[PDB]
DNA sequence: AATAAGCGGATGTGGG
DNA sequence: TCCCACATCCGCTTA
């Protein structure tokens, strides 16, 4: 199954919830979710992952804080942003 | 207060 | 066995 990260990142790369995510400074790998829109997004994570509840954005900013230690994405000090690894980026 | 974001420990579930 | 990669539950803190 695909890894919250790359789904985040395919997300960001297609375009299809544009008005739920969106890159701050791509380059960077800095991004950003919507404080409206942001549910929607999570409940597609938790879909996609054929889990038993529905998917919340707590649940997974939840999961997200986990990689805070080994990198793959980072939350920045800016409301709702965070940041992926050069890795992540690179791959 | 109402609402929202942030934080993270503890424990449960998947698929190796 | 026992780690992977989260999912879920809960309560606290800050704005
Ligand atoms: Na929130």
């Amino acid at each position: 199954k695909i890894r919250l990260y790359q789904f985040l990142l395919d997300l960001l790369r297609s375009g299809d919830m544009k008005d739920s995510i969106w890159w701050v400074d791509k380059d960077k790998g800095t991004f950003q979710f919507s404080s409206k829109h942001k549910e929607a997004l999570a409940h597609r994570w938790g879909i996609q992952k054929g889990n038993r509840k529905k998917m919340t954005y707590q649940k997974m900013a939840r999961a997200l804080r986990n990689y805070g230690k080994t990198g793959e994405v980072k939350k920045v000090k800016k409301k709702l942003t965070y940041q992926f690894s050069g890795e992540v980026l690179g791959r």
